[PDB]
């Protein structure tokens, strides 16, 4: 069971879109992509990881308002209506002086092993205000899971 | 054979206290937590990972004297003397303006495969001055090992 | 089948050199180092990871140049054209004010699962300007692959 997705920001849907048919993406052993969510085949331990790369416009009107870079993986269940934070990484953005603006680049990576159930659905959750700022080029942004 | 620990700052012992009994923590197949160290069950190859999440005050007075974000995994073995760094990561903290306020957030994540021996002990080594500021809200700070 | 390499800045040659015989480095099951490339034994899914650590003087010249930290893993395959980015991570460097110094420290870590073929070769690609400042001590800079 292994799966690696590449992702990008979409114009129509205001979301980060994962794909299993582009670049170095692949699906194997039951792990599969269904509506920007990874479906777990069986109960067991899986390693889950994600990266999101950003080019931030920054600038004073956007940084007097405080906005952090947050990248999380959310489980999904039919056994629960809401969502639960499997894990998340959070960083302060625009670590420099405002008027002098210039593009600021940063990447968040996290990975961990979890005790997941058959039928669990995993999706990502990145700061909505920074979504128009995600890169794709070559595996700059990805999502993947493998059975341990 | 896999272990996932969550950690928080312990105001009493003044240590990053890894636990296997909170959040998404689990121990399986022989890997276990004994006095802040992961004990290795058998000889073999293991993937080791750790994330530390910090919210730094930063100040002006806690600054100037250059303090760095450093997180490492140390290996203790019956095959040698004291401890050796399996790996470590380091970052410059507080890169925002001195007198200006706001809490600074930064996460550090490391993960690699290593050849280990039965009875081996893994522990973490994080910048002591920044320990009070570790953030253990739902596994933002974790330590885990799994056998390959 | 796993391999972990440590890396350092050659001074004689201006390159990031991977070593399979220093610190916690090891080779197992057919994964081997030939030049600065990891040779893949058989077809299959492999987890790939790499971390690079830098301490930069910083200055003003190379601040207004707006140079950024970039770390990528490239794949060489007969099944493809030239080299292709399995993944990459970019980061804004020196985010402090220039005239006052201290050295600026940062790290970039990447890891993901990929389907690779027998005879495939993996190498790294780091910002060539920053190569003089890669840390070679402990396990700050490394490259590794393991079969899933």
């Amino acid at each position: 069971a292994a799966i690696h997705l590449t992702g990008g920001y979409n114009s129509e849907s205001k979301t980060l879109d994962w794909r299993d048919d582009q670049d170095q993406a692949f699906s194997s052993g039951g792990l599969k992509l269904v509506n920007r969510e990874i479906i777990i085949p069986d109960d067991g331990i899986y390693f889950v990881y994600s990266q999101v790369s950003l080019h931030i416009s920054c600038t004073s009107e956007l940084t007097e308002e405080q906005v952090l870079m947050s990248h999380a993986v959310m489980r999904f269940s039919e056994s629960y209506g809401g969502k639960k934070p499997l894990f998340s990484a959070i960083r302060s953005i625009c670590t420099q002086e405002p008027e002098s603006e210039n593009l600021w680049y940063n990447t968040i990576y996290l990975g961990a092993a979890f005790h997941l159930r058959e039928g669990d659905r995993l999706g990502t959750d990145t700061t909505t205000a920074l979504l128009p700022m995600v890169e794709n080029d070559n595996g700059k942004t990805f999502f993947g899971v493998f059975g341990l």
